[PDB]
């Protein structure tokens, strides 16, 4: 089955969708992140962020409060199942994962961690 997805964040705060599902027979799992736009990372930021739903929300205020210089994450957050770096326009970058990090069943959220982003940039992914 596909193993990969492409992801891509505007100068609009927004993601090109809202819902991943990943193939149960994916050993591994790739999202490949793409920043279209003219804005600079320090300004118009995005990542892609993978917790449980349940997390979702501490990782995003901790990840707000530690700053540009830590890639809006909080360093050495355990909840943090697998993300790509922060980036800026015209940046890409992608990040491949083990499959079997991902449970049965269980309701992941993705989502971008840069200040306020969180409130269009999300959605569900769920393995199948
Ligand atoms: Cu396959
Ligand atoms: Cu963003």
């Amino acid at each position: 089955a596909e193993c990969s997805v492409d992801i891509q964040g505007n100068d609009q705060m927004q993601f090109n969708t809202n819902a991943i599902t990943v193939d149960k027979s994916c050993k591994q799992f790739t999202v490949n992140l793409s920043h279209p736009g003219n804005l600079p990372k320090n300004v118009m930021g995005h990542n892609w962020v993978l917790s449980t739903a349940a997390d979702m929300q501490g990782v995003v205020t901790d990840g707000m409060a530690s700053g540009l210089d830590k890639d809006y994450l909080k360093p050495d957050d355990s909840r943090v199942i697998a993300h790509t770096k922060l980036i800026g326009s015209g940046e890409k970058d992608s990040v491949t994962f083990d499959v079997s990090k991902l449970k049965e069943g269980e309701q992941y959220m993705f989502f971008d961690t840069f200040p306020g982003h969180s409130a269009l940039e999300k959605g569900t992914l769920t393995l199948k």
